[PDB]
């Protein structure tokens, strides 16, 4: 019988930020039982805690209900505040298929409040594909070209005029569904503020509330773009349109060519905690 | 504030097949703003909520999918019931609604409740009259009999295809469907005692439902209003195949058309996993 913890990721309150859970204990699962308890409990990702085979504290197995990812941002920063409750440490080593991510745990009397990852640098190429996209999302241009970067899964950048003209997307998601392995990830805002909304069906989810993974290559996306200073913290503001408002903060450093730092950073808080019977 | 849930899993017989429901006890103390909120923080099809009997039944029992209030429901009903027949010996447990008391019939084996019986209301029903919509958002010509809405509730269309071929073929336009308020697009193929469903329901916040406890009844209605069944024949309807998540709903109609004396739905459950929440 394995426990879990329902932690709510990129939020300083339960029923804000975007769900995880975390099951510990995990190395008796097959990984075709991990995705059916992943498809079971329905929320974007499920993750799985196993001993670590590379040097780290913990190799992390991440489910949608539908797939495996090799990395995700969201369901990492939930499992490591999660894990910071077992031992002292503010230092935090998580292996995955993409390898071993860093953590650092921000804590107070020991306990656990927030956490800050070092992401894979993503690479990236144009989509060639804009105008079924953006008919496909109800929409006759970005603002800024349409990238896809790959940093173990793969995200689509797509430019809004308007925080109004974000919210007011009703994309047609059998039309999304022809855009394979990549979650598509609609931005507007100005400055250190912006927001976003993610759609992925290839990924099992009609829209995410908070998709970290994303939250790098968009601040990669905005200084390439001009709209920011490498190197400049930004404020990215997910899910409000669903009721489940998500902030993630994230920093790239260095430059376009070289990029030497991808930091993505948020709270977590615990919702609930219990066990499965198998 | 913490409140204690079971997850049961409806209409099967073993975890991780069915449909899951989400089972909040003591649940008074939480305004139905927070509960419609935790609703949608489970993201099951639907969860529960166990308040005190306000109308002589052992308990009232409010019901949300992840985006809005139902005033009566099948799965998370008999999700429901099995999981309060832990607490109780009697046979039978009457759950107050929002649509009047729905008795329950409880199966046990060993010490073990594995099963329940509920009479659900008697539906109305009429023609739809939006044929030539709502198949082109299924992405079909044409239905194999009438299509019809029945209420006990929530609302049910019923779409008959030709072969279960056909019906795992349905690739459907959720946004086109969306234009469906307030009901779920139940499609269905089979023969005799033996059907296939598929339920797709932006209303109800979900694309595809695994297991439809309160399309089932009306089902077996609709069934024997066109001369497939006799009134009285118990059917067996397996949903949620393509999704992965197989689940056996057994429904009885009794009566004649013009008076339905019991609309019988049952199936088997099984806990998954339970635990304690924060608020
Ligand atoms: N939570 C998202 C994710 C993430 O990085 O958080 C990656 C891919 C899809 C998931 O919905
Ligand atoms: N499980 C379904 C339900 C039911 O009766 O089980 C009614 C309406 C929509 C839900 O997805």
């Amino acid at each position: 019988m394995h426990n879990y913890v329902i932690i709510d990721a990129f939020a300083s309150v339960p029923l804000e930020g975007n769900p995880v859970a975390v099951f510990f204990d995990a190395d008796d699962l097959p990984p075709a039982q991990m995705q059916r308890i992943a498809r079971e409990m329905n929320l974007s990702e499920s993750t799985f805690v196993l001993k670590p085979r590379n040097g780290g504290d913990a190799l992390i197995r991440i489910f949608t209900p539908v797939n495996e990812l090799p990395f995700a941002g969201h369901p990492l920063l939930g499992t490591a505040i999660a894990l910071g409750a077992h031992t002292d440490n503010h230092r935090l080593y998580l292996e995955t298929q993409m390898g071993t991510i860093a953590f650092e745990l921000e804590r107070q009397n020991g306990s656990v409040i927030a956490a800050s990852m070092d992401q894979p640098i993503p690479t990236w190429t144009a989509l060639g594909r804009d105008a079924e996209l953006l008919k496909a999302l109800g929409i006759s241009d970005s603002t800024f070209p349409i990238e896809i970067y790959h940093n173990g899964p793969r995200h689509v950048f797509v430019g809004l005029p308007s925080i109004d003209a974000l919210s007011a997307l009703h994309p047609d998601h059998r039309a999304l569904s022809n855009f394979h392995d990549m979650a598509i990830n609609c931005f507007a805002g100005a400055g250190r503020r912006w927001r976003s909304r993610m759609f992925s069906p290839a990924y099992g989810v009609v829209e995410d509330a908070a998709t970290g993974s994303a939250a790098g290559p968009l601040a990669i996306h905005l200084a390439r773009h001009g709209q920011i200073e490498f190197g400049q913290p930004v404020e990215i503001l997910q899910g409000v349109e669903i009721g489940r408002p998500s902030l993630m903060f994230a920093k790239a450093e260095g430059r376009a060519e070289q990029l030497t730092r991808v930091e993505v950073s948020g709270n977590g808080v615990t919702f609930g905690r219990g066990t499965i019977v198998l």
